[PDB]
């Protein structure tokens, strides 16, 4: 859990302008969070980048999890292997508001982080899931009580997040 160059926002939330894949390789955290969908199909975005970095091992394991257990619910999670990126991957499903899913489930999604002492995570429901990223950071700060290191791979969004939080 050798995190470097993060800005501490609150006693338990830290943020960095960085690609979560590059962070996982440098840090080898105990837990990396994937911004998953309910069938664990890692077709693009953050999930696609994490799966590519495992040379598709994450997708094969995920398909075998879904066959045996069925899909996740929106707001839910499962713990699978971290492969070469971490000890464990916490696959968390935030709501996709661009597909009509309820934004209130973002609180449920961040509540899954509280079962793990330290996590490397992306900003849930941001990007093409359509949530307002400043709202997602506020939900994270108000909900997560364990130690979370957010990697946001966009300097423009990183700067807007830090400015809106420190105002
Ligand atoms: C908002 C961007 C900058 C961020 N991308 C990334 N953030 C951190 N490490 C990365 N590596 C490659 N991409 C990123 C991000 C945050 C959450 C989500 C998405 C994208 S999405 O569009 O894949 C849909 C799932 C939710």
């Amino acid at each position: 859990n050798s995190f470097s160059g993060y800005l501490k926002l609150t006693d338990n939330v830290y943020i960095k302008n960085a690609d979560i894949v590059e962070e996982a390789k440098k840090v080898k955290p105990t837990v990396v969070v994937n911004a998953a969908n309910v069938y664990l199909k890692h077709g693009g975005g953050v999930a696609g980048a994490l799966n590519k970095a495992t040379n598709n091992a994450m997708q094969v394991e995920s398909d075998d999890y879904i066959a045996t257990n069925g899909p996740l619910k929106v707001g839910g999670s499962c713990v699978l292997s971290g492969h070469n990126l971490a000890k464990h991957c916490l696959h968390v499903v935030g709501p996709n508001v661009n597909k009509g899913e309820d934004i209130q489930l973002l609180k449920s999604a961040y509540e899954n982080f509280n079962q793990h002492e330290v996590l490397l995570a992306p900003l849930l429901s941001a990007g093409i899931f359509g949530a307002d990223p400043i709202h997602s950071l506020r939900v994270c700060v108000d909900t997560v009580r364990t130690n979370v290191y957010l990697a946001v791979f966009d300097k423009n969004l990183y700067d807007k997040l830090v400015s809106s939080f420190l105002e």
